[PDB]
């Protein structure tokens, strides 16, 4: 975090405020909801388009006081008209630029957008779930502006949900009603709201697509796995993530005590007293301290976050994750809806800024033992089996006699994204009606149009297509500009919003009306396939064999003598 990047962020925040006002119109409107009337307004885009905007729609009771760490409750209906011409605050979190805690405990809202409140036909409804490691993110239009998607005749909905310890505290004690996954339960309630109210905004409740990137993709997957959401939607898109990625879940039940102690709790480790203390702490204190919870051992074993989605220790009415996601894949209703998955062509490039602050990490590639899947590794990672397995990973990613930064980031692409995708695909194939899954590979590189995550990963001057690089061609953000109609950036926006809208509509991502798809034949993956095929999205759109396949198989070989765990 550099203060050049902070003042420039501050000014760009000042520019966004002014530009947001300028793009507002006097055309206010009112829609019905099952909780009562809401007022939206129409807004403009830098491409001189327009959309109706409804923000700050509550799908839940504000989870403050006694509701903190609890499952969300249905909100209270109102007489009259709720104001929805302004956004609400984001979930309490550390601002990844300024480094200070921001946002609010009062954050359970969604936003609805559409270019036409009164469409002649019922429209496809796309529900976006933002990523951010389940610890940062927002549905604010400064990061996720609908300006591109509203060029299309869809209804787009952006949700928030509780982040970090406030979203994912978990306690073993059944008396306390904090089993965990509050934030995922937030997601479930927002979906239930969407199913029952999208018609009011011109949306077809029988054609809803959920999609998300990173932790949003893992989230989308959880919404496809849990029985809580059965039938609530009809297509799913997992962008650079799913629920069996190693970062997408953790058993965090022991960590609440550690948080409390970091916050000055005095007493013993029992769930009741830990909870009573955590209930009274300022929310900003728990979030700022969240960074210190993980032990050095956990960090070494690649646990990324102290609080996240978890296997709930006991069952409740609102339980989302009754067992490990791999098990949930066995019985998952979501296995039988049209699915599209994909990754970018150099995911691990995202880890530059972290590698820069911790150069020693590259030495981990000398044996690679710390990247062996945890379920296979011994605790000390000194077992000869673990050294053998680490050697397989090393052979896959270390190019010379000494490991480099790029070898590290390439390995990261597979550890965090490609290999879990592979495991999910093969697992899913053993438990599905036969509905298609399509693979894309996002391979479009540009520095002419960016999003704020590039400022976070310090990918300025850096070639390749990182984790989150594709967000730029889906959503408006306050660093974006109006691009020339014939620019490669503008055309990629059209293709990406076009493919996504196409799949949402029909469950098949192909359309010959999308420019560049003239010679594309986009077939979904079959159980019998030994080599994955994917739509490689670059300046050219091209069906190719997944380049990463060789390394994927090499990761898979670690499981040769433990096939039951694959
Ligand atoms: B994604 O933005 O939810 C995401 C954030 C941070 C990560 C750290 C380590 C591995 C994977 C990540 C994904």
């Amino acid at each position: 975090v550099s203060l050049m990047e902070k003042l420039k962020w501050k000014i760009k925040c000042i520019e966004n405020k002014f530009l947001n006002y300028r793009l507002t119109t006097n055309e206010t409107v009112v829609a019905e909801t099952e909780y009562g009337k809401v007022k939206g307004v129409k807004r403009l885009t830098v491409y001189d388009d327009s959309y109706y905007s409804f923000e700050g729609i509550p799908y839940a009771q504000p989870p403050v006081g006694e509701l903190r760490f609890k499952a969300p409750q249905r909100p209270t209906p109102w007489a009259g008209v709720r104001d929805c011409c302004n956004h609400k605050d984001k979930s309490v979190q550390v601002d990844f630029i300024t480094g200070k805690v921001c946002g609010s405990e009062d954050c359970l809202y969604l936003s609805v957008y559409t270019n036409n409140l009164n469409p002649e036909t019922k429209r496809p409804v796309l529900v976006y779930i933002h990523g951010g490691g389940f610890i940062i993110g927002e549905n604010h239009r400064d990061m996720y502006g609908p300006d591109y998607f509203i060029k299309k005749d869809v209804v787009l909905i952006n949700i928030q949900y509780r982040l970090g310890a406030l979203g994912f505290l978990s306690l073993n004690s059944e008396d306390l009603n904090v089993p965990g996954n509050a934030g995922l339960k937030d997601q479930v309630m927002a979906l239930r709201w969407i199913k029952n109210n999208c018609a009011n905004f011109g949306g077809n409740p029988d054609n809803i697509t959920v999609f998300g990137e990173s932790a949003g993709a893992a989230s989308t997957h959880y919404m496809m796995l849990t029985e809580q959401t059965r039938g609530l939607f009809h297509r799913g898109i997992l962008m650079s993530g799913n629920a069996i990625c190693p970062w997408a879940n953790t058993q965090c039940q022991h960590r609440a005590f550690t948080l409390a102690k970091l916050a000055g709790y005095k007493g013993e480790d029992n769930d009741k007293d830990v909870l009573e203390f955590l209930m009274k702490a300022k929310p900003q204190d728990l979030i700022k301290l969240e960074e210190k919870v993980l032990t050095l051992e956990e960090r070494t074993n690649k646990v990324m976050f102290p609080f996240g989605p978890t296997v709930e220790p006991y069952q409740t009415a609102d339980c989302v994750l009754p067992k490990h996601p791999r098990e949930m894949v066995k019985t998952a209703w979501g296995n039988s809806i049209p699915t599209m998955m994909g990754n970018t062509s150099y995911e691990g490039l995202f880890f530059t800024s972290i590698l820069k602050q911790m150069p020693l990490l590259v030495k981990e590639l000398e044996t690679c033992v710390n990247f062996v899947p945890s379920e296979l590794a011994d605790a000390e990672r000194t077992a000869p089996e673990t050294l053998e397995m680490g050697a397989k990973i090393k052979k896959a990613h270390v190019t010379g006699e000494t490991p480099t930064a790029d070898n590290f980031m390439d390995l990261c692409s597979h550890f965090y994204f490609w290999f879990p995708m592979h495991r999910l695909l093969q697992l899913r194939f053993n438990h599905t009606s036969g509905t298609p899954v399509y693979l894309y590979r996002f391979d479009f590189d540009s520095e002419d149009l960016i999003n704020p995550y590039r400022i976070m990963r310090s990918g300025r001057g850096v070639k390749g297509v990182s984790h989150t690089d594709e967000l730029t061609y889906f959503f408006w953000n306050q660093l974006a500009k109006r691009m020339p109609k014939e620019s490669r950036e503008y055309k990629t926006i059209e293709r990406m919003t076009g493919i996504w809208t196409q799949f949402a509509t029909t469950g098949n991502p192909y359309s010959n009306e999308i420019e560049g798809m003239e010679n594309v034949s986009w077939d979904p993956i079959e159980k019998s396939d030994e080599v994955y095929k994917c739509l490689n999205i670059s300046d050219e759109l091209k069906m190719i064999d997944v380049p990463e396949m060789g390394k994927i198989k090499q990761w898979e070989s670690m499981f040769e003598k433990h096939r039951d765990l694959f």
